């Protein structure tokens, strides 16, 4: 767990900043900035998938100010608006993870935009 | 990859940061300040593993400066140094993950001891 | 051995109270409920092993009230069945020993739960 | 350990019963109202001595009143006292030990009247 309140506001951070860097890689391809390679778009989301686990167990109270957290206070005083984002994320993550173990581009491609769609909705609302 | 030198630092400081929380969870177990649970340390031990793979590829040349890195510079002019101290981190963690399989506790608190050398180790020759 | 009855049933009585207090450190270690160790996990099974013997010997005839004892008359009537329910409390008690003897945690869990399952038997049967 | 101060009063009361009647049947040989036999004397000394260790233990502040104990507040008040009190019963018990592996009636005898006044010596002063 996490000793102090910073530890989980770090903890929380590094979390989403290894998932943006893995989730670009996917998305560059689906982009088509990037060739196309399905061992690789697979390791990449099964990072992911692992990864998005990790960070929502960090918003625990008490973590609200410090360490240079860019999280709005709504977290908290909106839990259910919360949990809603965190679930459409999730959800959207095992459709990804499905579409990488299938090697299928177009499913691909539609899983990304729906993992994207989530990260942005959730950020609107709870983050800055 | 890292479009920015920036993007390495953070990297890597997000990846160290998420193995030493889990890894301390392991940790604390085998050292007796926490109840032993063979399925949990196997999780933990899971990530510590996956991760561990992770920062060592975000070093490149370049990655020296700016960040709030606090990699020495020992790590590039000391190139072989380096080497020699992530391959001595990398044996410890197949230990470390061998111990994991079995669910041993002596097995496991005789790789967390390693593991943990491993850490100092390079730490002290190239960190700070 | 015992000059009066009630000298039978004090030495009974103290022995289990060591055994439960004893067997009860081991089970919170097994049940997650405190750090192991398997230096102290054997010694306090090497302890519950040695005192298993003794208040076995202490249900001799007329011992059977008086000194506040709580064995119920069955353990007389019912003899054969409380021989039965000693000797599957000895198989319990051999295992939890070989398993001290390994420090093997899944192995010891293993032990505590049958030897349990020993105590409660027997007690549903034949006390309070 | 102990949940409650009337656990501990139960568990050093239960402790003292069991290390008399076993230290008992040694002594009743060194006076020759029972047959001396090497290997009996030698079992029953072999349990007083694991069991000697234990109800020192169960002194802790707190376990004063209760469970009817029979400990005088000496015992804390005077902990100095106690202390070497207890000392000198486990300087004792070692003689008895060792009598006890070599089988010799005299050095046993010794042992016995030695161990013997260790109990009485403490009793005066902390207990009723
Ligand atoms: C979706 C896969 C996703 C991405 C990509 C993403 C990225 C991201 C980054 C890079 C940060 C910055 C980390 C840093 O400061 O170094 C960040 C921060 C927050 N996010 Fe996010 N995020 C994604 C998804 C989600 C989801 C689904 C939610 C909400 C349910 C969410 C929330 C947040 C919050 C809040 C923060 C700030 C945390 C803090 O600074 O304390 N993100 N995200
Ligand atoms: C071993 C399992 C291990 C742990 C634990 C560990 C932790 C750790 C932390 C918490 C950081 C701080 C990151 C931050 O500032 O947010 C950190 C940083 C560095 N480490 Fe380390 N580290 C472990 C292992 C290793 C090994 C085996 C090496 C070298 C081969 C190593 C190196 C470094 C370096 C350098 C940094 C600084 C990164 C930067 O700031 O740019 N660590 N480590
Ligand atoms: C198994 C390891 C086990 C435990 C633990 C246990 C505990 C226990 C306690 C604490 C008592 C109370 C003593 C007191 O009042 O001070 C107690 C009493 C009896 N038990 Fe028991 N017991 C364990 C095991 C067994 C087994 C396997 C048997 C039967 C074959 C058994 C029987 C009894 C009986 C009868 C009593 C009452 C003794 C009396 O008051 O005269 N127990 N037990
Ligand atoms: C020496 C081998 C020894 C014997 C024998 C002995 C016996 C004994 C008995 C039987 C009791 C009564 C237990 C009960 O209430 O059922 C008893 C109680 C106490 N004793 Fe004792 N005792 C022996 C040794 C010692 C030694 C060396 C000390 C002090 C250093 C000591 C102390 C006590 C105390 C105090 C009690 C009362 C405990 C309580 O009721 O809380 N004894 N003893």
């Amino acid at each position: 767990q996490f000793q102090k309140p910073g530890d989980a506001i770090e903890y929380r951070q590094s979390a989403f900043t290894l998932i943006a860097n893995h989730f670009g890689r996917v998305a560059a391809m689906a982009q088509g900035k990037a060739p196309f390679d399905a061992k690789v778009a697979a390791e990449n989301i099964a990072l992911v998938s692992t990864l998005s686990k990790l960070p929502l167990t960090a918003f625990g109270p008490g973590t609200d100010k410090g360490h240079g957290t860019e999280a709005k206070p709504a977290v908290w005083s909106d839990a259910a608006g919360f949990k809603a984002a965190a679930d459409k994320f999730a959800a959207a993550v095992d459709k990804l993870d499905a579409a990488g173990k299938t090697g299928d581009f177009a499913q691909i491609k539609a899983a990304v935009g729906e993992t994207g769609g989530a990260c942005k909705g959730c950020h609107d609302k709870f983050k800055e």
